[PDB]
């Protein structure tokens, strides 16, 4: 059977799968749900929820605009799948994949290239916000709304949103990466979501690679924890090695000195964990990187950090 | 005893274009005329080139510090580090910091801050900004680019982070021209540390390209950068490193549903294709289609027409 792997790179050769940056450091979380979307893939290739393979499709939207309503998310985007083909609302998947997986203010711009009769061809690029707390926000059904910077220079044309920060919304409604949006909107519950993961062994905790994301004003941190970055799941799906058990033990290691730093769980279903108490934001070498040891079970005893 | 060299296997629209932040919309090939683009520059034994680095959100984005204002068009001036946030070494082997862009014209964005230090420590602000490759001001060898931006009032010497969005061609008669480079040390200086150029070296074969058609901010750019391999493939190579046992790997492109090849291309040593065609043409194949490795052959080797 095909060995199982891990794509060789250091913290700052890896993009968060849940927002389209760099990874800046590892944090392992006190236990307290986490039910992420995007970064979800199985250790065997296996994409799930709203994950697609594409960094720069993470927390984008394609469509068209085709409508605007006289409320703050005003302007009516519907959605296509961000290849450009059609949207089908009942594919078994909780959104269009790389739809946020967050509540909050998605920051970016908008751009515009018309087709059809209304000069063809014409362009156009400004400022956009995307509020996952929106009643607007029915991705899954097949829309979002946006709100723009300059209302009189927008058409009902071919639309991409590129997503640029974060933020909390300024009537207060929080940046909160762990509360799922609504993906069909008021009064809906989610549906064919990647199931929410947490530790299963005594003095264990999640292992997060972190980033501080952009925010377009105010002292949020941006912070985007993601369970595995974007460059293990294009390489799990490329490999499609079988789980040979539940759990692959994984080794951090300083490859200028050959040493091992400490060793953590990866779980078949695509997050780590390690033996911890307490948060704790890792401060290790920057040429450091995980490799795979061994197969184990979810009852191996890891040493603490 | 070599390691079997090999492709990903993805889709176009399962590939990010090494030039520019956004997927792959279709393969191109292009009549013959220099290409010698510093993006998406890879050996196909893993060297990275020119000023290529391995994240797609890399690629055109800049990181630094704005440290200086000017009474100019290009008003901010940005001091950059390398892209993953550590010192600019301005004698290094390269033509500019990874990521740099490698054509003429203005590329717009966001810029984003976040204060460090004594003042106000963790405010940040972001807004619309333009980078111009046309300016005078930009010099990212020598470690900084000038900055064009929205609202001159909401801007602190701060670290800084420019996120790319799309292009354009620049005001009065500086156009969006993907196949010049930049003069990153700017004016009267050569570029050094370049990317070969790369060309066909075989009668009737032309380069192939992975074009994408990318966001532009006004008028009526059609927004076209080709780049010569995808960022996938970039980082498939240098993950395996695999011998190069010739000059040229003979690719196929197949159609995985029926398993039928379609055509077939040389991808040379230094990371580029050419097929035999003659003629601008954009193909048009199977959203399924994809390129397999399928044997080291030479210069000699004469393709199938297209
Ligand atoms: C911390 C600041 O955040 C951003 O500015 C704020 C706006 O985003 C909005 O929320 O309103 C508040 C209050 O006016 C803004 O903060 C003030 O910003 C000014 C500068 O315009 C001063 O810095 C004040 O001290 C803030 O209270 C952002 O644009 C700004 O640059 C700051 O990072
Ligand atoms: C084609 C248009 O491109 C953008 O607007 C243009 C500006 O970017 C700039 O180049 O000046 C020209 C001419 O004034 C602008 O075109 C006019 O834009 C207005 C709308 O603001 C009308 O569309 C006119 O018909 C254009 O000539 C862009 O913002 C705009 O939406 C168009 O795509
Ligand atoms: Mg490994
Ligand atoms: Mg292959």
């Amino acid at each position: 059977s095909k060995p199982f792997s891990l794509p060789i790179l250091t913290l700052s050769e890896l993009t968060n799968s849940r927002f389209p940056v760099p990874i800046d450091s590892l944090f392992t979380a006190q236990n307290n749900q986490v039910q992420c979307q995007n970064g979800r893939c199985t250790l065997d290739g296996e994409l799930q929820g709203t994950t697609q393979l594409l960094p720069t499709g993470i927390c984008a939207f394609r469509g068209r605009v085709t409508a605007q309503i006289n409320q703050r998310d005003r302007w009516h985007m519907q959605l296509q799948n961000l290849n450009g083909t059609t949207y089908d609302p009942t594919d078994d998947v909780p959104a269009p994949l790389g739809t946020p997986d967050f509540k909050g203010v998605v920051f970016g711009m908008v751009s515009q290239r018309n087709v059809g009769n209304d000069a063809p061809g014409s362009t156009r690029a400004q400022q956009a916000w995307v509020s996952t707390y929106s009643p607007q926000f029915v991705p899954k059904l097949g829309s979002v709304n946006l709100r723009i910077s300059d209302n009189d220079d927008f058409q009902f044309q071919p639309t991409k949103f590129t997503p640029v920060g974060v933020n909390d919304d300024d009537d207060g409604h929080p940046f909160r990466q762990w509360e799922l949006p609504n993906y069909s909107g008021e009064l809906t519950l989610n549906m064919n979501l990647a199931p929410p993961v947490a530790p299963n062994f005594p003095g264990e905790q999640l292992l997060f690679f972190r980033s501080f994301v952009p925010c377009s004003g105010g002292y949020n941190q941006g912070i985007i924890d993601c369970l595995i970055p974007q460059e293990w799941i294009q390489h799990f799906y490329q490999e499609s090695a079988p789980s040979q058990s539940d759990v692959a033990l994984i080794r951090y290691v300083n490859p200028d000195t050959g040493r091992t730093l400490f060793e953590a769980k990866l779980h078949r279903s695509g997050y780590i964990t390690v033996a911890h108490s307490g948060d704790y934001p890792l401060v290790v070498p920057a040429n450091g990187h995980f490799r795979f040891d061994s197969w184990v079970n979810q009852f191996y005893s890891l040493a603490p950090m």
